[PDB]
């Protein structure tokens, strides 16, 4: 397996649709020991979780709350057992109120709402690396889930601004991270059509911003040169086992663009 | 002159040394008709204002403050005279506590001060444009100071999150302005030694802060193709002036930078 | 005016279409006092340019002959006066034969003709540097016409290959250009439908191609939150003025994008 | 094994510094089947690949040779048996003459000189990819050694131009390659020391030229958050790999940083 030995922590699943779900499936059909943080609802991503090839502990984690980050590498420790320590860290956590995304104009969005927004989407990247870099490994790598923010779209609007701030925090993140000797990187996905982005694309957050995000998510299909399947995170997933594996020894603070290629191209 | 019967809001002006106070300067040496917005101590700020080659009425506008950016608008009008409106909107403002800058370790900055940095360095961009363009005129132009953040770099910190925050509420401002005939851009400035700057280079900020910051800023002149004075804000104030003119007619959502060409340079 | 008391060298023009005759008419009208370069057809030019504001001595310039890269300054002198140098260099040449363009599949590009293609449209930035530099006041401004290589795009191939060279060979020009205290930088245009690029549309490099590059010139104004107008020159020429001027005094190595901000847009 | 049961086609040996010597080595540790091509000492070559973990044909190609180019694919399908395609091309193919690259100022160098050098650094990996694409099965990769030229640098010059239009054709290869189902990329390697960096440093293109690349090469194990090793080619030959591996199934006409990640970082 790529990632035979390793004890990768995996956080943001909620549904089956969650590309997290899609990393942790990958991991452990790499050999991964698996730790899975989860967020209000754990009953549900227990019972979600029961569907993954194996067994992985479940541990509670609210970003936004000091206490589990505190807890934090005491209770990851407790379920990988003591003197072991992870290799990995997964962060595939992002929220935005709906001021910030959709119908709402981007300049009613409330500070309360972005500020709660950039917390759980980019603020978070530093508070799991600084809660896990003392209980992982030389060699380890921390993993974050992007959405290429490089140019202003339709809909995204302040999440756009929240994933702009994470590329901010991932290339400091990296910094203290190489110090602990483990890599800090992002992977910038191509749109995936979970359960929040279909209900989205139905009109959710409104018709408007629903019919720009259908509009947004087939232009990557036009423009990447090996195409993209928005109904797969199945690429997604193994470019964050790269990312986690030993084989991008040499990639900190980066970005790697699981998106078909539709980055590259204009039209 | 350059902006000869134009009518610019210069919001940031605090001391001499403030990029906003040359900014005004050169915009009234070129014929602009300017309406200053200070925050907290109007009192030093008028008394610093009255150096500026011409008179300009100065409103209070704390950028946090819900009222002030309501009342804005209308206290503008009053200012300028009814059925005129602004022709330009510089936003210099910039704020992060001691937490998110300096020797303070990077993930040791408490969220609620980097959200304090993020609203007033990066959504107070957005709040000032939405505030502002009911009462621009088409061919107008906001204009905002950046710090050229695509790379990490010492001590900067969060400051540096909060600018590539601003970059991306640029973007989508941008789309906004656009409605209304406005453009909106960034210059990113190489490193000027105003008197807060001042200060960290002697410590403030503590010892190790002070001395990166010493020798990021000497790495602006060498690698500069045209050189970098940081004692002289004129060029930066003049790039200002170019984005308030009609000269980049066809330039939006962009940064323009007036470092010298240091970021175009290696070593 | 703009460029009052100016003596600017602009290359480029060889219909009334030409990027670079709105370069020259919009100088002579802020008060440059110009010297033409021409190509081939001199007769034709001279007849065209007899359209300009003013009168502006037409000298022949085919970049890939290197006696007339040795006789420019000298030429130059002759034709502005003994002791009087040149304060801006527009250089507004292009070229790429058809196997580079067009429906010609990318791999059918033999190299003798991608090479005659990089000298003219990127070498040739260097070269005319070169040449213009020993007679460049101190202030100078070399500006030159890009089209943004970043991502690749149908039809325009090894066009778009000879683009991303001029824009590395710019950042080279900066540190030479620099120590005579003179600036060197790019203007990405979005697309001007000059007669060449009518054609094109109108099937001259074939129906494919010509398809491709409607479709890509209708995405400017779609994406430009302040519009693009293909048919007007005015808005380019305005930024390569600006650049000519002393109102972006620290830029260098740098590109500005006279593209209506559709560059800074995804959708 | 990564690459187990792969057919990969590693261009470039030419020492045992060389990095497709140790993108080889490593590619057969990870089960690859290779077939190598060497430039004009191939009994050097021979001699050089005795001391690969296992054996490999050896092909003669002279990417400025087209009857080489054209018989390429059938020469490759001789060693490797009909009915038996490649899953991996690597272009690890790069020269300037000395007029392009070390002490002779940037204006110097030649268009012959500079064309020859795009020829072989850029024009090559689309020449390759012609050639080879038509013998790649899909999910198929090719991959090739670049030198991060976003900025400019002391010394490197016009081979900086050359990798900056490589980066161009890379993204233009895409589109081509994805055709047949198979991924292009470009691996952005942080400087290694082969034989002939080792001599320029030693002052082989003059000591001013030495100097500044020594510099150069010190700022990388500075800037890199993880370090930089530049006497081990190990952690970018493992990043190829990755490239050509089942890993990165969503990157094409991308570029992979194997830098420690100094590219992310000013200071
Ligand atoms: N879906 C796409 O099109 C797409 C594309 C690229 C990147 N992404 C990114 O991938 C990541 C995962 O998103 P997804 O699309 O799988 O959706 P998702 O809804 O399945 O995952 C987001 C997760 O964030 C968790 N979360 C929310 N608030 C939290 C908090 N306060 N503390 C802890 N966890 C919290 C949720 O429980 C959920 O598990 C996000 O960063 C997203 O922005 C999504
Ligand atoms: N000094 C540099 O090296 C440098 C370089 C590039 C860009 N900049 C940027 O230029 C801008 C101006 O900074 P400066 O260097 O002239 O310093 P400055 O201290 O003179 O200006 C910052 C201003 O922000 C104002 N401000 C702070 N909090 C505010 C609030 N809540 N509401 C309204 N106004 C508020 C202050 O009163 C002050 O006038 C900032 O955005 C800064 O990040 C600075
Ligand atoms: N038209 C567009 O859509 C567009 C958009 C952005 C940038 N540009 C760029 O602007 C520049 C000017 O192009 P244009 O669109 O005005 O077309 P153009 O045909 O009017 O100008 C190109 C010029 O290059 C000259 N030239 C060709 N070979 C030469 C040689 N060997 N020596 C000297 N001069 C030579 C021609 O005489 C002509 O004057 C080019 O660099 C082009 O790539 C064009
Ligand atoms: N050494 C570094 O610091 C460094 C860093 C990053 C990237 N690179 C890149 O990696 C690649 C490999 O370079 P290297 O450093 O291992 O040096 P190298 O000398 O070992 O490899 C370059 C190869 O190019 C071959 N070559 C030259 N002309 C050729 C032609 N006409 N046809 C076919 N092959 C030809 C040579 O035989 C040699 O095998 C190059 O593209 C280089 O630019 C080098
Ligand atoms: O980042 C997300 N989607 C990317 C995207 C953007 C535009 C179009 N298509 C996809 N979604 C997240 C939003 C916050 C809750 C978790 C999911
Ligand atoms: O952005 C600022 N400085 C840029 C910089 C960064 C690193 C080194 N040198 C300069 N300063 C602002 C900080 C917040 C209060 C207003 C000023
Ligand atoms: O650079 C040019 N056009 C840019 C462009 C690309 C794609 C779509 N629309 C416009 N044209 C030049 C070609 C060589 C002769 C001079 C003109
Ligand atoms: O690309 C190369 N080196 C990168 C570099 C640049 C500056 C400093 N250190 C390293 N070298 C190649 C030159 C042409 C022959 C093959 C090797």
């Amino acid at each position: 397996g790529l990632l035979d030995g390793k004890r990768i922590l995996v956080s943001g699943i909620i549904t089956d649709s969650s590309i997290a779900f899609h990393i942790a499936r990958v991991a452990q059909e790499q050999g991964a020991q698996l730790v899975l943080t989860g967020f209000d609802r754990l009953r549900l991503i227990q019972r979600i979780t029961d569907r993954l090839p194996a067994k992985a502990p479940l541990l509670e984690l609210d970003v936004q709350n000091e206490e589990h980050l505190a807890s934090l590498a005491g209770r990851v420790t407790e379920a990988i057992g003591a003197g072991n320590k992870l290799d990995g860290v997964v962060h595939s956590i992002g929220f935005m109120p709906q001021t910030g995304m959709g119908i709402n104009p981007f300049f009613d969005a409330p500070y309360a709402d972005v500020s709660k927004g950039i917390h759980i989407s980019a603020y978070s990247y530093a508070s799991m690396a600084k809660a896990l870099l003392p209980i992982m490994n030389p060699g380890g790598s921390i993993v974050g889930m992007d959405f290429d923010p490089s140019r202003a779209m339709p809909a995204y609007n302040w999440m756009t601004v929240a994933k702009s701030a994470l590329e901010s925090v991932n290339r400091f993140v990296a910094r203290e991270a190489g110090k602990y000797g483990v890599r800090s990187n992002l992977v910038a996905a191509g749109p995936i059509r979970t359960l929040a982005m279909s209900a989205i694309v139905g009109g959710a957050l409104g018709e408007e911003a629903g019919a720009q995000i259908q509009l947004l998510e087939e232009g990557w299909d036009q423009r990447a040169p090996i195409g993209w399947n928005m109904k797969d995170a199945t690429p997604v997933a193994k470019t964050v086992c790269a990312l986690l594996s030993d084989w991008l020894p040499a990639t900190t603070g980066d970005i790697i663009y699981a998106d078909g290629g539709a980055h590259t191209q204009l039209l």
